[PDB]
């Protein structure tokens, strides 16, 4: 079940999916369209190829190096990484001239959620959390305390009075809101401009607020990530193609998803754009939808979906980020065109493709990403530079010479974005050899991360992004904790995000409420020249003292690590689940996703190394959390414990893969563990 299309032998079930649903309607000659994907790939594999081979010669120096520097000689080591070429120089002050880009993006400060793309039902609803209830996201969360079955009118009064002191702060009054004894220029019986529409349609900050007249609706996911990478299990030609195809529909318009639930069914779908009566007697409409990116993987992991005769292999998997680029992208035209074969919605207003591309190390990786994208749109008959790019700034190589990377990509960036949980896995790898690291909660106040989280924004500015592209920050992952997110994520906005990370849509709803408290514009404005961070700081490795831990820290960081791994890998390996909500030794539901896994396994992988711990010690904690997750996910049917026959488990064994192999793992990335896992688990 192989199609020769050339030299390429495509899996059918990828095969037919491109041939029957994704290329008509985008006159793209199918026959061109194999024979063009092929092409690309004979052309840009030996530089992928080439590119991971630097990471690890690289990686392999840096190694060396310490095994005799064991401490600091920050000179010598700066000056070692300029001489192989890890550092490179500084380029001139440039401005990026990305255009064609969305006001979503340039125009707009506000939340952007990411979701797995494997999951029809949360991506509808990713989709359509451009709008949500401000009184359902208070109402069902803890932003609204339970202190002091059928609604609660003592609680939906607390819900009305908190959006009531939320209307003062982002549309005050000329002269509270809760006096408010009704409403007609609007009249309640201090800026009347942001009175836009009705059909109430308020704007603050270039975020609308709608009050029906009884609740309050905000504009909340502007934007939205499509997750091929992190969040979600893709490990096969079966699994790439269900990604694919959702992601196809979301660009037709036309996805749909039964949603059963005591025994009723309702269809999910897009929403509709919405109108409204402007106040001049005119009409406004306005995108009923969060503007849709896609992540893409990065460079590292190739996929038998396709295997590729000719060049330098024999039958070789193809790089899945060649692969990506190019069915994420042929899908992508439908949310463009608007022929009767396209679907009935279209994604960007402006001719653009968003494709955020992940686990870049340096400013060659940047340019290799921008060669396979204009390659892509060649095939494709895209205009050149339709596929533009989010950069994630997730790679210490790429945090180092992040100016070079921005401009390698200066006529295709829409974002940058500090991907902190891959960094600071990054951190842990790169410094392996260097002696064992603090903590993962100490790693929050470390010399590094803060240079990194500035320097971001500031090279971010300096490079002319204010009004042109995306500043992010990362995810907000306790997804029950709402009330320390509205109270702590704030601090994004203030550091001069025009974007940051956020779970679901309730959680959207409830950051969003941080732009209109936040002029993110003017605090920008502020930040413009600014020098914040150094390239020392960057490179102050976050090693821990002597006399660092008490035995009981050592052990709490151990149980939780294995704890969260454990937690993570069995939903992943099991079930093909890429993003689970797992409580922590400390009880708290968190957003674990690769990335999660990354960071816990090198730190882990690091104390074995340095002698923190033992292999015995890893064991014995891993075979201690089993239980505790086994418990964890008991009242799930699908679920199958790991426990007492720990060694009859892939899920236990990939667990303890990750840690006792993390060391020898390209840049402490799980993909070649968790694939070959899943894998093995779906042959079992
Ligand atoms: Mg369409
Ligand atoms: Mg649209
Ligand atoms: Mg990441």
């Amino acid at each position: 079940d192989r199609v020769s299309a050339g030299n390429l032998r495509v899996a059918r079930v990828l095969y037919d999916f491109v041939n029957n649903e994704a290329l008509p309607g985008t006159d793209i000659n199918p026959n061109s369209f194999w024979s063009g994907v092929a092409k690309v790939v004979a052309d840009l594999t030996p530089q992928n190829q080439s590119l991971l081979n630097s990471r690890d010669e690289l990686q392999a120096q840096i190694d060396k190096w310490h095994r005799h520097r064991v401490i600091f000689d920050v000179d010598a080591y700066r000056q070692f990484l300029i001489d192989i070429g890890y550092l490179l120089p500084e380029p001139d002050d440039f401005t990026i001239s990305t255009s064609g880009v969305d006001d979503e993006i340039t125009m707009t400060a506000g939340p952007q959620l990411v979701v797995p793309v494997l999951n029809a039902r949360f991506a509808l609803n990713a989709a359509n959390a451009r709008w949500g209830s401000l009184y359902d996201a208070l109402y069902g969360t803890d932003t609204i305390p339970e202190t002091e079955s059928e609604y609660n009118k003592i609680r939906g009064d607390k819900v009305i009075a908190y959006a009531r002191k939320f209307m003062d702060q982002a549309v005050p009054l000329a002269s509270s809101w809760t006096n408010a004894t009704g409403v007609s220029q609007l009249q309640i019986a201090a800026s009347p401009e942001k009175f836009v529409g009705y059909n109430v349609l308020l704007a603050n900050h270039g975020l609308h607020i709608e009050v029906l007249i009884k609740d309050v609706i905000l504009e909340s996911a502007i934007t939205t990530i499509m997750d091929f990478e992190d969040s979600v299990t893709a490990v096969d030609a079966d699994d790439k193609v269900r990604g694919y195809r959702n992601w196809l529909g979301l660009n037709k318009g036309d996805l749909t998803e039964e949603v059963n639930k005591d025994g009723k069914t309702f269809t999910r779908v897009l929403n509709a754009d919405r109108s409204y009566t402007t106040p001049d007697g005119g009409e406004l409409t306005l995108p009923g939808r969060s503007l849709l990116f896609v992540r893409n993987v990065g460079h590292l992991t190739t996929s038998d979906a396709i295997l590729v005769d000719g060049g330098d292999g024999q039958e070789k998997e193809v790089f899945e980020g060649i692969i990506d680029a190019v069915f994420t992208g042929l899908a992508a035209i439908h949310g463009l065109k608007t022929g009767e074969a396209n679907g009935p919605l279209t994604n960007s207003r402006t001719g653009s493709i968003y494709i955020v591309k992940p686990k870049m190390h340096g400013p060659a990786e940047v340019a290799f990403t921008c060669e396979l994208f204009s390659r892509v749109e060649d095939v494709l008959g895209l205009p050149q530079g339709t596929l533009k790019v989010g950069i994630m700034d997730e790679e210490r190589r790429t945090t180092l010479n992040l100016k070079a990377c921005i401009k390698a990509a200066a006529d295709r960036v829409v974002f940058i974005n500090t991907g902190f949980l891959d960094r600071t896995g990054d951190e842990i790898h790169t410094s392996m050899e260097a002696g064992p690291m603090i903590r993962k909660g100490a790693m929050k106040n470390s010399t590094w991360i803060k240079a990194y989280e500035d320097a971001n924004v500031d090279i971010g500015l300096a490079a002319g992004f204010k009004g042109k592209a995306q500043i992010g920050k990362g995810m907000w992952a306790m997804t029950e904790l709402m009330a320390d997110m509205v109270e702590q994520k704030i601090g994004q906005p203030k550091a001069g995000a025009t974007t940051a990370w956020v779970p679901s849509p309730t959680a959207a709803t409830l950051h969003a409420m941080h732009y209109h408290q936040v002029d993110v514009a003017a605090v920008q404005q502020e930040l413009t020249g600014q020098r914040r961070a150094t390239v020392d700081q960057l490179l102050t490795i976050p090693l821990a003292k002597k006399l660092a831990w008490a035995p009981e820290e050592i052990r709490e960081e151990v149980d939780n690590d294995c704890q969260s791994i454990l937690g993570y890998v069995v939903r992943w390996v099991d079930q093909g689940i890429g993003c689970s909500k797992v409580p922590d030794i400390h009880n708290v539901a968190l957003m674990e996703d690769r990335a999660t896994l990354r960071i816990s396994s090198q730190l882990l992988a690091n104390w074995l190394r340095h002698g923190v711990i033992t292999s015995e010690d890893v064991r014995a904690s891993l075979e201690r959390m089993a239980p505790l997750v086994d418990q964890q996910n008991a009242e799930d049917p699908a679920y199958r414990p790991m426990a007492p026959n720990f060694d009859d488990s892939i899920a236990f064994l990939a667990a303890q893969e990750l840690i006792l192999s993390g060391a020898q793992q390209p840049n402490g990335y799980t993909e070649p563990i968790l694939h070959r896992r899943r894998r093995e688990f779906k042959a079992q």
